C-alpha cells in the first residue's frame, strides 16, 4: 500500500510525510500550483479557487475551463519550472505524472502529493480530499462531499449483474492494450464491483497488448474503451470487424466510449469528476 499523507498541526502550519517526503505546509496557502487535475477539482468543489495561482492550462478539459485563464505552469506532461518560479508559490500540489519532477518543485515551495494507490483506490481519495480539506479547516465540508460519493458507488453498485464480464482496452491507431483489476482504469472492478474477464492480466502501465481474436476468445458482455486517439484512426475503426462483432458486448451495443478527459487524465482525484466517472459506468451498465 502507498503511504499515506498525515498531518500533525503545528499552529500556524502543519508537518506533512507522504509517500514522496515530509514538508511543512502553511495553514490556509493563499498561492497554490496544482499540477493534478482531479485535486484541482476538488479545489473548485471545495470553494477553494481564489488559492490557485497556477494550473496546466495546456491541456485542459472541458469541465475545468473555470481555470483557463489563471496563470499556465505547462501540460499534460510538460512542466513549465521557470513560470512556477515566477509565481512564487507557497505549495505546489502533484500526483504520480509529476513524481519526477518531485525534487525541483520542493526547491521551489513545499510539494505535496496526492497520489492515487490502483490497490486502494478510494482510500487514497478520501486521504487527498481530506488532507487538502484540513490545511483550510473544510473538514466538514470535504466529508459531506466523500459521503454524496460514496452514496453515488452503492446506488451504482446495486444495479452491476454479478453474471457479466467487461474487458476495459486502451486503443491507439494500430494497437489495443488491456487492462484489469488493480490498474489505473480499474475502478470499474475494483470499486463498482464489475467482474472482469480476465482478472490476472499483469501488473503495469503499458497493459497487456491484445488483438481482436483475445477479444472474441474472452467475449466480454462490456468492453469500456479508452480512445488515446481522441488522429483520424478511432476505436470505433479499430474494433469494426466481424470477430469484435460476435461478442456479446458488441451485439448489446455496450462497447462503451468512456471520456478520455476523465480515465485517461486520471482525474479521481476530484469531488465532482469521480462522481461524473462513477456515473458514466452506472449509466453505461443499468
Amino acid at each position: 500500500a502507498m503511504l499515506p499523507i498525515s498531518m500533525s498541526d503545528e499552529g500556524d502550519s502543519f508537518l506533512v510525510k507522504d509517500s514522496l517526503g515530509e514538508n511543512k505546509i502553511p495553514k490556509n496557502p493563499s498561492k497554490v500550483v496544482i499540477l493534478d487535475l482531479g485535486i484541482l477539482d476538488t479545489f473548485d468543489a471545495l470553494k477553494l479557487n481564489d488559492k490557485v495561482v497556477g494550473v496546466p492550462a495546456k491541456n485542459l478539459p472541458k469541465y475545468l475551463q473555470q481555470f483557463k485563464n489563471k496563470p499556465s505552469v505547462g501540460g499534460v506532461q510538460q512542466v513549465d519550472f521557470e513560470a512556477i518560479n515566477a509565481l512564487k508559490p507557497d505549495l505546489i500540489i502533484i500526483s504520480g505524472r509529476q513524481s519526477k519532477f518531485y525534487d525541483k518543485l520542493k526547491e521551489i515551495a513545499p510539494t505535496l502529493f496526492v497520489g492515487l494507490d490502483n490497490a486502494n483506490f478510494l482510500s487514497s481519495f478520501e486521504n487527498n480530499v481530506l488532507s487538502v480539506a484540513k490545511l483550510y479547516g473544510l473538514e466538514k465540508e470535504a466529508l459531506e462531499k466523500i459521503s454524496d460519493i460514496k452514496n453515488e458507488i452503492e446506488k451504482a453498485k446495486s444495479i452491476v449483474d454479478e453474471d457479466k464480464k467487461a474487458l476495459i482496452i486502451l486503443t491507439n491507431s494500430n494497437k489495443i492494450s488491456a487492462f484489469g483489476p488493480q490498474s489505473r482504469f480499474g475502478i470499474i472492478h475494483d470499486v463498482l464491483g464489475i467482474n472482469a474477464v480476465d482478472e490476472n492480466i499483469k501488473v503495469g502501465t503499458a497493459g497487456k497488448s491484445i488483438n481482436s481474436e483475445f477479444i472474441l476468445e474472452k467475449n466480454p458482455d462490456y468492453i469500456f474503451v479508452v480512445d488515446r486517439n481522441v488522429n483520424k484512426e478511432r476505436a470505433q475503426g479499430i474494433l469494426d470487424n466481424a470477430l469484435v462483432a460476435k461478442t456479446k458486448a458488441a451485439q448489446n451495443k455496450k462497447i462503451i466510449y468512456l471520456d478520455p478527459e476523465y480515465w485517461y487524465l486520471a482525474s479521481g482525484n476530484g469531488l465532482e469528476s469521480l462522481k461524473t466517472m462513477i456515473l458514466e459506468i452506472k449509466n453505461a451498465v443499468k
